[PDB]
C-alpha cells in the first residue's frame, strides 16, 4: 500500500508550479490528488518548490510538533505554499475551496531511513 512517504509527496507537493494562479487551484488540485474521494479534506497546504528542498528540512531546526511529538523540523527558509480551506458552500461530492497563496516557513515531521517528511504540521 502507498508508503507515507508517497502519501506526503502526493497530498502536499507541487514542484509543476510556482504559485496557485488563480481561486479554482484548490478546487482542481484536491479534487486530482484524489484528498476529497472518501470525504472532504478541511484544510490542506501544497508545497511549490523542489521535492530535495522540502526532504532537507528534515536536517534542517528541530522542534516540537504542534501535539508534542519532537520528531518535527522547521525550514530556514521561506517557501512558497497554497493554503486550501474548504468554504460555506463546500458539499460532498462537490468538495469546495478557497485558495490562499502565501510565502511561509514549514513545518514537517519526518520518519524513516531515508528519513524524510511524511507529515505537515504547520506554516508560519
Amino acid at each position: 500500500k502507498e508508503t507515507a512517504a508517497a502519501k506526503f509527496e502526493r497530498q502536499h507537493m507541487d514542484s509543476s508550479t510556482s504559485a496557485a494562479s488563480s481561486s479554482n487551484y484548490c478546487n482542481q488540485m484536491m479534487k486530482s490528488r484524489n484528498l476529497t474521494k472518501d470525504r472532504c479534506k478541511p484544510v490542506n497546504t501544497f508545497v511549490h518548490e523542489s521535492l530535495a528542498d522540502v526532504q532537507a528540512v528534515c536536517s534542517q531546526k528541530n522542534v516540537a510538533c504542534k501535539n508534542g511529538q519532537t520528531n518535527c523540523y522547521q525550514s530556514y527558509s521561506t517557501m512558497s505554499i497554497t493554503d486550501c480551506r474548504e468554504t460555506g458552500s463546500s458539499k460532498y461530492p462537490n468538495c469546495a475551496y478557497k485558495t490562499t497563496q502565501a510565502n511561509k516557513h514549514i513545518i514537517v515531521a519526518c520518519e524513516g531511513n531515508p528519513y524524510v517528511p511524511v507529515h505537515f504540521d504547520a506554516s508560519v
